[PDB]
């Protein structure tokens, strides 16, 4: 059942189910799944383009009884078109309604990258490039704030944020609530040990997305390298007798980190889930910690030269 406590008193669960490129056509099938293997935390986005169909799903293990709503603990992420201060409370609602809550219990800024509002997501001029919005980290924070005075979220947090954008926040003038929360991409690649060491002594939880390296991301090259298929780790999971997936969904877990794996099939899902009954080494750890690469799935290669793009910085 484990759980980890944000700084708002409320308990996260460790496991998640990841929602990015899962099907309209197959999600609602895949959460519903999830919630009955025992999963108790959803990570969503309106960018992913398939909240309604999540909210489907939730809505009926609610009618069931499966679980009650203080059970779950349901996360989305406010797009980087939404980031002007007035626009904030309206893209929260919409989520809120296609998932079909009245609150959320964590809400992301999704990247500190804010882009010209309007109906693309990636929105380009004449030449092609991704046009950005004049807003600032600190404003949209600020914004952030009120729906938890408003009762819309219980906890907010960031995604993507490097440690000095993480600073700016913390150092804020009548800074009201502190960010619960960074989901950074974390794995044996890219380990990312002096962000997660940082948040640490800050009192913020770090979540780890793609930990099994993304292998569907629609991006990916025959050449890239593969987390499941590593040689070197294939080895540590046979020593266990678990797959490669379970070793990758326990190696965060035992940093302290939310781990949210991504899977629509009902029998990965489930696999996914079997990792609470086994220990990975100290030994086992360093090894993994070894296999750091710098190697990043998710990079936002076309906002490199957006005032707020974070991966200029080491950390
Ligand atoms: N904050 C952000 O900016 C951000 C960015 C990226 C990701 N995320 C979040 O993190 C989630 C997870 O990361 P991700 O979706 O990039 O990738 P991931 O979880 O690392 O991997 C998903 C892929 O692995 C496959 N898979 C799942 N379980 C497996 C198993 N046991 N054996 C073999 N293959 C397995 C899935 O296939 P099937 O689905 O076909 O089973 C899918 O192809 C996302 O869905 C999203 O919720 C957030
Ligand atoms: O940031 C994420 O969660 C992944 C994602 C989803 C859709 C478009 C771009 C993109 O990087």
């Amino acid at each position: 059942a484990s759980r980890l406590l944000l700084n708002n008193g409320a308990k996260m669960p460790i496991l998640g189910l990841g929602t990015w490129k899962s099907p309209p056509g197959q999600v609602t099938e895949a959460v519903k799944v999830a919630i009955d293997v025992g999963y108790r935390h959803i990570d969503c986005a309106h960018v992913y383009q398939n909240e309604n169909e999540v909210g489907v799903a939730i809505q009926e293990k609610l009618r069931e009884q499966v679980v009650k709503r203080e059970e779950l603990f349901i996360v989305s992420k406010l797009w980087c078109t939404y980031h002007e201060k007035g626009l904030v409370k309206g893209a929260c609602q919409k989520t809120l309604s296609d998932l079909k809550l009245d609150y959320l219990d964590l809400y992301l800024i999704h990247w500190p990258t804010g882009f010209k509002p309007g109906k693309e997501f990636f929105p380009l001029d004449e030449s092609g490039n991704v046009v950005p919005s004049d807003t600032n980290i600190l404003d949209t924070w600020a914004a952030m704030e009120e729906l938890v005075d408003e009762g819309l979220v219980k906890a907010i947090g960031i995604s993507n944020f490097n440690h000095l954008q993480v600073e700016m926040i913390l150092n804020k003038p009548g800074l009201k609530y502190k960010p619960a929360v960074n989901q950074i991409e974390c794995h044996p690649y890219l380990t990312q040990e002096k962000l997660i060491q940082y948040c640490q002594s800050k009192g913020i939880v770090v979540t780890a997305y793609s930990p099994l390296g993304s292998p569907d991301r629609p991006w990916a090259k025959p050449e890239d390298p593969s987390l499941l298929e590593d040689p070197r780790i294939k080895a540590i999971a046979a020593k266990h007798n678990k797959t490669t997936a379970q070793v990758l969904i326990r190696f965060p877990m035992q940093r302290n980190l939310v781990v949210i794996p991504k899977s629509v099939t009902p029998e990965r899902i489930a696999e996914n889930f079997k990792v609470f009954d086994f220990e990975l080494s100290s030994q086992d750890m360093t090894t993994l910690l070894s296999y750091n690469r710098n190697w990043r799935v998710c990079a936002l290669l076309s906002c490199t030269s957006h005032k707020d793009y974070p991966f200029h910085e080491e950390f």
